[PDB]
């Protein structure tokens, strides 16, 4: 399948495509402001994701470090990054068909939309101010709203036990992008799309 990641924000960002233990395609890239790159992932890929890096400074050999997003080092990310990272979500022809989300378990960092360039589904989008309006226990340095699992470690916001309710920190998330998943156990956003759809993510989508 095809993913063309295009960044509207006016500053650069490094986007980032990984299916935890591999690359998806190159596995990253800078991105100006403007610029779009093409991937192509193996159909059949299962719990892929792509997401954007901010403030990166990467050497010759794509060895560095980012604020957000960072994936042990690498410009060409092999595994995820550490949060906050708004996540775009997709496993690929699963008994025929596409089912994509965007999440906020892991916190958010850029804007996102991830939506499909062939018939047959919609959209999500998560475009709200949330690091302007993130709780300040929430708010990480570099920049960002860190999820309530990263700051905290507990089981409850966790959900490490398989069971946990929503909490004052996911209903902010859920409140400002209801089409994202705010927690484990949210009420599922997923999109089913027809196997073998072609896709966009755009970060800041209403830039």
């Amino acid at each position: 399948a095809t993913f063309e990641i295009v960044n509207r924000c006016s500053y650069t960002v490094w986007a980032a495509a990984s299916k935890g233990d591999a690359a998806l395609d190159a596995g990253g890239r800078q991105l100006n402001s403007g610029e779009s790159w093409t991937i192509n992932v193996e159909p059949g890929t299962k719990g892929g994701k792509i997401w954007a890096r901010t403030d990166c400074y990467f050497d010759d050999s794509g060895s560095g470090i980012c604020k957000t997003g960072d994936c042990g080092g690498l410009l060409r990310c092999k595994r995820f990054g550490r949060p906050p990272t708004t996540l775009a979500e997709f496993s690929l022809n699963q008994y025929g068909k596409d089912y994509i989300d965007i999440s906020n378990i892991k916190g958010f960092n850029v804007p996102m939309d991830f939506s499909p360039t062939t018939r047959g589904c919609r959209g999500v989008r998560c475009a709200a101010d949330i690091v302007g309006q993130c709780p300040a226990k929430l708010k990480a340095p570099g920049g960002g709203c860190n999820d309530a699992c990263t700051v905290f470690q507990t089981s409850e916001y966790c959900c490490t036990t398989g069971k946990c309710g929503p909490t004052e920190y996911s209903r902010f998330f859920k409140r400002l992008c209801p089409d994202a998943f705010s927690y484990v156990l949210d009420k599922p956003t997923t999109v089913t799309c027809p196997g073998s759809s072609n896709y966009r993510v755009t970060f800041c989508p209403t830039a």
